[PDB]
């Protein structure tokens, strides 16, 4: 409200997205049209940040519908989100479905080939130390939750992930795996924040297995934004 907000600095700039200030307890997000990867590499595509919104807004509200508190409020186009304001912790919540990326780049597992179970991951965010993965004991010697919260973190990551893999599945798309953050709201509650996206998720066409999410950007697979507008579309948002 009042959208002139924009004109204000940010209060966090990313490569992605700006935060900017709305009140003591809401922000403003931004979805760009930047798109990163590697962040050795960059560009500039016209309608991502209004793809991503647009997508992210409507897992989020399926999110809530589940019963997952999220920092979503509402989606304002093109490329606007109103949002609860929340001190991220710094982990990157990673769940796999199929091995891909990383996974079966570090272990012996095949590409594409079907986890026998919802595989959670924690990475530290950390630029400096290269976002290396965690376990239990190191997140906790390092402070950056305690024990029963990074558990309750698994715990939201597993369902947000039965929410969405049968969401999109339902729209002949295969979740192969997806990265979510989390913040705590000023009452401490444990929020699903940031975005939920082609840009934080893999992708994959049912039948085909095209891919429709930002690997095409980093492999150059062809065009993203029209593998994004696809999820878009499948959604039944446009
Ligand atoms: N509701 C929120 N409250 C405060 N900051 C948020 C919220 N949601 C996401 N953020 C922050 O916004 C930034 C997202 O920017 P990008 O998407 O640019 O991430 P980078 O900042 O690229 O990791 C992250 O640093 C994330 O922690």
């Amino acid at each position: 409200k009042l959208e002139e907000i924009l004109k204000k600095q940010p209060l966090y700039s990313g490569k992605a997205k700006s935060i900017y200030e709305i009140d003591d307890d809401k922000v403003l997000i931004e979805f760009r049209d930047d798109i990163t990867a590697g962040g050795a590499k960059h560009d500039v595509k016209q309608g991502k940040g209004y793809l991503n919104a647009l997508i992210s807004s409507k897992l989020f509200e399926a999110l809530e519908e589940n019963g997952v508190k999220t920092h979503y409020i509402k989606y304002i186009e093109p490329r606007y989100m109103i949002a609860k304001k929340v001190e991220i912790i710094p982990i990157e919540v990673i769940v796999r479905n199929i091995a891909a990326g990383s996974l079966c780049r570090r272990y012996p597992f095949e590409e594409g080939k079907e986890l026998p179970f919802p595989i959670v991951q924690f990475d530290y965010k950390n630029d400096e130390y290269g976002d290396p993965m965690l376990n239990e004991d190191i997140a906790v010697a390092l402070g950056l939750a305690t024990r029963e919260e990074l558990n309750k973190i698994k715990e939201i990551a597993l369902k947000v992930n039965e929410v969405l893999k049968k969401l999109f599945d339902e729209k002949g798309i295969i979740l192969v795996d997806f990265k979510i953050e989390i913040g705590k709201d000023r009452e401490g509650n444990l929020l699903v924040a940031d975005e939920i996206s082609p840009d934080t998720m893999r992708l994959w066409d049912k039948e085909t297995r095209d891919v429709l999410d930002k690997d095409v950007f980093r492999k150059d697979l062809g065009d993203v934004i029209a593998k994004y507008r696809i999820v878009a579309e499948r959604l039944g948002l446009l």
